[PDB]
């Protein structure tokens, strides 16, 4: 027979547990993680040796929320799990992010972990169980591995942190952030937040880092009962013996060229001493190959720029370590889209349009926890030719979906509740050129084209990129690092927000020893050049404009009494179908207390309400008033007050006098004197001649 | 700060603006283009340096519709633009055909050009600003380009052309010609007619040259205040001692071997000398093989087999000059389908196939300019097998959906009019067998194939693809050209239309000097060669059958009340649902009564109508049962005149009043019938004794 090997927790009161050992054999590990009523199956596999012409590390993640797991049959014609949506990928990225700086430098062995959600209560997301489940699944495997992860989601509420919070709380709560670190220090953070101060979001990352303290415990407890026997994996040694010559020949010239002020000759000088040393020392294979030698002087580039990071004032570009790039923000640039803008920062540009739309176009989402309706949409596109090079159009990978979720994160905490603005809003941004955090860059876009495009947004919202170096007992903050600077950051982050608060924070840490201390002055420091941003954003637009653009649908709504329900309808909603193909209009959007009007253009909205109200009680009448003969008989008259219909005046009414005949009333389309003058009675008229 | 470069030349009578130098300054160049306001905003990225060891061109192009552009959210799932599509990837091939012969010779680098819509104005359509677009960009860039393109759509209208019509202008229009050339020549010409004359056609590609050198004027002057530094591509030198050598070894036996008569000992006799030249000849640049050995011979081939072309009658199929392949056609080819035919001349050959449909299979087409929703359907299939090779099947190449569409051209002009053939027709054809042009045996197939199905077409339509070839004041016109004809199709030009005139034209000129006089014998030319075709056509059948066949949906009316309509339907279709699946027949309800009903023969039609009027006719008639029925009680009984459900009856209605007991009878299972009297309180029922429709 099987056995399984089974661990428990009490984690934020919830019973988390790690039973291994029984499915999936082949496998190099696996563990099924339970928390509550909500399950996910994790494993490994790392093959052991890998083909010796690979360069860079192959760490691999899948995560698939089969449907069955919710216990309904999936919507899809084809009746089966489909590709990967925003969802499954963007958790996908969330897992890799703490992993991949924990495997050892030089590991190359290709490693895949695939998560599966095998059951779900509606109450707990998926995502924060997979995430302990990897870094179990990755420990017990004798994969080399720098310790296992923990993951912490925390909540705000009434003042007070909340740990692993329900859907409940999380509808009430000011704050969704997620935590990952070792026992040593945090490696990864990632929020939205209601703008929260800095003291309140770090508070939060300190309170997350301490409570999952116990999965990291249980986890090394799990780890002595089942893990396996551990790999023996070596990297090859640092020399590979030419270090010494190739330093020396290079590092002198090379280190001169970056004092150089001009791109263009520092590049040119830089490549002549790269060729001059690549020419000069080809005595063997792997030199007459360049790769290896050519590898080392790149490695010399990133040495000498990270030491004068530190000591000296100038950087890549020559600005100050905290001297943020020149900006111009142009608006309403596109002439037939409801808003649109032209932010720049340097040599990264995102023109960003906003659309708006009724409440028919929105987007009904499906997912484990619920079917469910979102309005603000946001899509982040990155052409190739942004980047100055060519490849396949769309390019669409991990990290551009990554880019659009963080951006509609920043905003989303600032746009308008429903009942202030009832449209959806689609905001689209294409990165025309891009050399650097061009995701920060498309938020302080969209909080422009918002603007221009006349929604009730509540305040603008800018964002930046910055980053940190570290040697022992020294560091430097700087701001607005590019992409060339990459290599010069111990903890990439990013921050996002307005005035008042911050709407976002992201880090990757990569590195031992960063305090709460140290993430106090960064914060800081983000802070003062966030500010300048908005002191620009401020003078390109002042305010939203308070008039939505010709272009645009209207959607506008009045009071109804509780009686006029039945003349809206009228027979099997007859009037209904009638005034929506009159209009060319929906109109059925709301039909107790309000009617809402939901129109392709504001002439057709005016066309409706001129409509609704020749119809809707028009046609009761109490005073002394005119409407024409507009059918007639012998036995009376059908006589038109209004749009509302009005039936047969009998002619006992229309002539007072025995005679009652047609003679008396026979001239059709004359105007006449019309009062119903009758309440709690059936439609009928008093016309008397 | 930056500081966008514009200028506004008026063309077409809409405001146009080359704005440049504020966006994607990374890419080697970058435009917005803006006339009215139907915006793209089109960028071209070329690398430095070839990749080594490259041979053929790879330059790309696509063009993107961002839904944006015209002020709404898109209606996907998904809610936002996925893979490219039927109108996009057209435009991208009307964008690359002009651009592509317009590079130097041996130029190599890769070159990308993508343009964006971004903003548009439904009265405008911005594939002709993309063309100036492109234009602009390439120009405006460093890379080695003959000179800027403008591009020109012409309307037709009250015998009058018409520059860039709007789409009001268009839909009145019996032309939709699309010109684009530089100054010396009408490099690209690609036209939809409505059984337009030569003289017509002729006409507007001329006045659409000649009113578009205002675009390329104003391009010249961007290029001289904003223009980047033309940066050096020298050609690959290909002129070694060993070329005239080769040439000396081969060109004799080569003229030899192409004076064979018989195509199988021609291929065989060039084929062995190739082998042998291959074999022997040393000092090639690279240890010897075909690397560059074989395309010099493939250089002495083209240059013997031309010059033949040029001094002589005799091709390579042994026809001459004005000639067209041997024909075979038949009809009612394939069983069980609406129509069917397979046209064939000589390799080239067409299974084309017609199917009919109601007005609810309509496909509706969504456009920047709106929707666009059309009845008639042209899907092109290109199996491998076609020309005997293997691999990748139903993944479709850019030219199935070129080929569709020029085909749709030819065909759309002779169908009749939605009120006098209400049926939504597609036409699907699989090419069995291919060496020549595909796409213009199709047209003549889907003609068959629509007479065959009985569609009443205004006349039998076919198509011919020419070509040219022109050495100084030398040229001929050859009425038919193969599939490796290839290197003589200087001028490749293909023209489909009825007897009347031409429906379709399309025309791609690859070298300077075409004349209106050169132009005016090739298409007289092409009229000869068209009407041989019809000769065949008309010979095979006649005219459109005189109905249907007897598997197509027939469809017909029957007028009926509002009160039966409701009893229909049900609630939420549902009666129609059970009854158009038990009846397997299809409905449409109208607000008038005219109820639409169609099925794939009579009786099951007839059927529905039956069905329909019975369970909606009130019960007052109906089948003449003996009334014999349980459950009578004192206070009211359950009385059913047919069915397992026993309806309700009451003491006075029973029996109008004649007694004071529920029922005269007065006994349970007596065979006295009943049927409804028309009283109907909301909660009360009615079922009176009453036989032989007494109402």
């Amino acid at each position: 027979m099987l056995n399984p090997i089974v661990r428990k927790f009490q984690y934020g009161q919830h019973t988390v547990t790690l039973e291994t050992g029984m499915m999936a054999r082949q496998a190099t590990a696996a563990v099924m993680v339970s928390m509550d009523d909500t399950a996910v199956f994790v494993t490994v596999v790392g093959q052991k040796k890998a083909k010796p012409g690979q360069d860079f590390f192959p760490l691999t993640v899948n995560y698939q929320e089969r449907t069955y797991a919710a216990g309904r049959i999936p919507g899809s014609f084809f009746r089966r799990e489909g590709r990967p949506s925003e969802g499954e990928t963007l958790i996908a990225r969330l897992i890799d992010r703490p992993i991949r700086p924990l495997f050892p430098e030089g590991f190359v062995n290709e490693v895949q972990v695939i998560a599966t959600v095998v059951s779900v209560n509606p109450q707990v997301n998926p995502d924060i169980v997979a995430m302990i489940g990897a870094s179990a699944a990755l420990s017990l495997s004798g994969i080399p591995f720098n310790g296992p992860i923990g993951a912490a989601r925390v909540g705000y509420i009434n003042d007070q942190y909340v740990l692993n919070p329900t859907q409940d709380e999380l509808k009430e709560s000011k704050l969704d952030l997620v935590v990952a670190g070792t026992e040593a220090a945090v490696l990864m953070v990632e929020s939205e937040a209601q703008l929260l101060s800095e003291d309140q979001m770090l508070g939060a990352v300190v309170f997350g880092h301490e409570q999952q303290q116990v999965v990291i415990q249980n986890i090394n407890e799990l780890v002595k009962e089942a893990g396996k026997p551990r790999w023996d994996w070596q990297p090859e040694p640092v020399n590979e013996a030419l270090n010494a010559r190739v330093a020396a020949l290079a590092e002198a010239r090379l280190s001169d060229a970056y004092r150089i002020t001009d791109k263009q000759e520092r590049y040119a000088q830089v490549d002549v001493i790269k060729s001059e040393t690549i020419a000069t020392l080809l005595a063997e294979d792997e030199t007459l190959d360049e790769n290896e030698l050519g590898e080392i002087l790149h490695a010399i580039e990133k040495n000498v720029v990270r030491s004068r990071v530190l000591a000296g004032e100038p950087r890549i570009d020559g600005r100050e370590k905290d001297m943020i790039r020149g900006l111009d923000v142009r608006t309403g640039v596109l002439p037939r889209t409801h808003g649109s803008a032209l932010f720049t920062r340097g040599e990264t540009q995102a023109l960003v349009t906003a659309t708006l739309g009724t409440a028919r176009d929105a987007q009904v989402l499906d997912e484990l926890m619920g079917e469910r309706t979102d309005t603000f949409l946001f899509h982040y596109n990155f052409p190739p030719y942004s980047v100055g090079e060519t490849g396949m159009v769309g390019s669409p990978k991990r990290r551009e979906i990554g880019h659009g979720r963080l951006a509609k994160r920043g905003v989303l905490a600032v746009m308008p509740d429903m009942d202030k603005f009832p449209y959806t809003v689609r905001v689209v941004s294409e990165i025309t050129e891009s050399n650097g955090s061009s995701s920060m860059a498309s938020v302080c876009g969209a909080s422009l084209a918002l603007m221009d495009a006349g929604v009730p947004i509540k305040a603008a919202v800018a964002g930046i990129a910055m980053g940190l170096v570290k040697e022992g007992d020294n560091y430097v903050v700087l701001s607005d690092i590019l992409g060339d600077e990459d290599h010069l950051g111990d903890m990439d982050f990013k921050v996002a927000g307005s005035r008042d608060g911050i709407s976002a924070l992201q880090m990757d840490i990569k590195i031992e020893g960063i305090t709460k201390e140290i993430m106090q002055v960064a914060l800081n420091q983000a802070k003062g050049a966030r500010l300048h941003i908005l002191g620009v954003m401020e003078q390109a637009i002042n305010a939203p404009r308070g008039d939505i653009s010709e272009f645009a649908p209207r959607i506008h709504t009045i009071k109804i009494n509780p009686d006029k329900i039945k003349d809206v309808i009228g027979k099997g909603g007859s009037v209904i179908r009638a005034l929506t193909e009159e209009t060319g209009t929906t109109i059925e959007i709301e039909d107790d207390g309000t009617v809402k009007i939901a129109a392709t253009d504001g002439e057709k909205a005016k066309h409706a309400i001129r409509r609704i109200e020749e119809i809707t009680a028009e046609i009761e009448v109490g005073r002394v008033y005119t409407g024409k003969v507009t059918r007639i008989v012998d036995f009376g008259a059908f006589v038109a007050i209004g749009g509302g219909k009005e039936g047969l005046v009998h002619i006992s009414q229309i002539a007072d006098k025995r005679v009652e005949k047609v003679t008396d009333y026979l001239q059709m389309g004359q105007e006449v004197p019309v009062k119903v003058l009758e309440v709690d009675r059936q439609g009928r008229i008093r016309l008397s001649i």
